[PDB]
């Protein structure tokens, strides 16, 4: 509908795959080369399905901050025959709040889904399904099951991935440039 949705659609079309684990189907954001991200609660193993193709997992790392607190981000390196467009220059360097964000999902259940979630708060600490979690972004939209792994963007920034909700608010794990230096 506008330049927020334009940037979101550009990321979805080139930089997402459908990831299936034993815990279900997730939006997965490809960041560069064969490196992607997914919520840690997807419980990535030695094998994962990518767009319904059996794929070896070359490495998987559940990130934690230097307080040793969950960040709910798993960085995955896929045994895929094709690289992702490098989008690391669209990642924020620092924790921040944002205006006018879009949450975008693409699964078998929710294809081509885009949600204007509005203002995003640097919320910080959240008890997420019983796990103390840091670097949480919050938006005031009643997000539903099936949205986990959804990409949170503003015009020109990829800021987070959706990791849960309380029925009234939705929560994303921050993406920071420093996660993906090589």
């Amino acid at each position: 509908m506008g330049p927020g949705f334009d940037f979101a659609q550009a990321i979805m079309k080139k930089n997402t795959v459908i990831a299936r684990t034993e815990k279900g189907e997730f939006t997965m954001l490809g960041v560069y080369d064969r490196v992607a991200v997914i919520p840690t609660h997807a419980s990535v193993g030695e094998i994962i399905y990518i767009n319904d193709v059996e794929t070896r997992v070359l490495d998987a790392c559940a990130l934690r901050d230097l307080t040793d607190t969950n960040l709910e981000i798993t960085i995955v390196k896929l045994d895929r025959n094709q690289k992702f467009r490098d989008i690391r220059h669209f990642l924020p360097r620092c924790e921040d709040d944002y205006n006018d964000a879009v949450l975008s999902v693409h699964t078998s259940k929710f294809p081509n889904m885009y949600i204007p979630v509005g203002q995003v708060t640097n919320y910080g600490f959240l008890n997420l399904g019983g796990t103390p979690t840091h670097r949480i972004l919050m938006y005031n939209f009643p997000t539903r099951a099936g949205q986990c792994g959804g990409v949170v963007t503003t015009t020109g920034k990829v800021i987070g991935i959706h990791v849960g909700g309380n029925g009234a608010q939705g929560f994303a794990a921050m993406l920071l440039h420093s996660y993906f230096t090589d």
